[PDB]
């Protein structure tokens, strides 16, 4: 009823016919509008999380640009009839995109065929945001890959031990206090100029890559509203957190819990397949430690939370951000044991893409 409304705000490009609930998602509430011709995304946006719709959205509109400037597929911003990318109404923010037609997503990681397109479609990404000014991004969520800045968090989330939980959890958090002189080698980087500063996308999951519905292939990149300036390893390395383990983040059965050196594979295929011209060497070898730092990264993440009576992620039981935590620890120690099969396999897809 209102949500007709809220439509004629925008400038779309057929009369509206009808609109209802669309999608997965868990953080925007999604709408489909349907027209007398092209179909459209409809979007609350999320104010609590981000309060600043201006930075977040001007975010967004310099990377869709730059992309439809080159002639690719990205999320199409549909202007309010008076211009502006998004829309305020009665205090709610709104905004529009084209609907991305003959598309699927998968959720979880089917196959290594369908990781590889994963890759495929980030490096895609990033090869045609190489020569974007990415200094011109806006921090949306500070530090947000900032790992020694995540660890300094653990530290004081640890040092008040509110819940009393830290005895229930030595190991693990001697191994987070073990690997400290590991946790700036990419911002140290990023500061002193061995590593260029990109877009990073910073929610690399498998449901933000469309592809088509027929030939399977990468289409878009979607939900962009994490973009922002960072190093491409925080991207990659996050990705291969998630995607190259052989079960969940919260798998409470350990010996279900590997790092797959296949699943890299493809991953690095597809991706160093899309960026050959533009990854630099510095980049190329810190390829395998990504993996490591961000999923340390996302491990303490979840022990601090733990730590500090699980205010960040959402908790099922009271011990699951301790489960998440060991299922991220069993996968970087894999890592640390397969660095002369994951270096070597960099190297391999190195050259391959020549």
């Amino acid at each position: 009823e209102v949500l007709f409304g809220i439509a004629s705000h925008f400038a779309l490009e057929g009369a509206v016919t009808g609109i209802e609930p669309y999608g997965d998602g868990h953080i925007n509430t999604t709408y489909l509008v349907t027209t007398d011709g092209p179909r459209y995304i409809l979007q609350q946006m999320n104010t609590s999380i981000f309060p600043d719709t201006v930075n977040l959205m001007r975010n967004v509109e310099l990377v869709t640009s730059t992309l439809k400037a080159q002639g690719k597929e990205t999320l199409d911003i549909v202007p309010t009839t008076s211009g502006a990318t998004w829309a305020e109404i009665d205090g709610g923010a709104w905004r529009v995109y084209k609907f991305i037609e003959h598309t699927v997503s998968y959720n979880l990681v089917p196959n290594p065929d369908v990781f590889r397109e994963a890759g495929s479609a980030f490096g895609d990404f990033q090869n045609f945001l190489s020569e974007f000014d990415a200094s011109q991004l806006t921090e949306t969520i500070a530090h947000f890959h900032d790992t020694p800045h995540r660890f300094e968090d653990f530290k004081a989330a640890l040092a008040a031990d509110k819940l009393g939980r830290a005895a229930a959890c030595q190991p693990e958090i001697d191994f987070y206090l073990s690997h400290a002189d590991q946790y700036a080698v990419v911002m140290d980087g990023l500061r002193d100029g061995s590593i260029p500063l990109r877009v990073t996308h910073n929610d690399t999951k498998l449901n933000n890559i469309l592809m088509d519905a027929t030939t399977g292939k990468a289409r878009a990149i979607i939900d962009l509203d994490t973009i922002m300036p960072g190093s491409m390893l925080f991207d990659f390395g996050d990705s291969i957190r998630f995607g190259a383990s052989t079960a969940l983040e919260d798998e409470k059965d350990l010996s279900k819990v590997h790092f797959s050196t296949e699943l890299f594979r493809a991953y690095t295929e597809g991706f160093v397949g899309e960026l050959r011209g533009s990854i630099t060497a510095r980049e190329a070898e810190l390829l395998p430690f990504s993996g490591n730092l961000l999923t340390m990264e996302c491990g303490m993440r979840f022990l601090a939370d733990y730590l500090e009576g699980d205010i960040y992620f959402a908790t099922k039981y009271p011990e699951h951000n301790l489960v998440r935590t060991r299922t991220q620890i069993k996968l970087v120690q894999e890592m640390e044991q397969k660095a002369s099969e994951t270096r070597a396999i960099v190297a391999d897809i190195m050259e391959a893409a020549r």
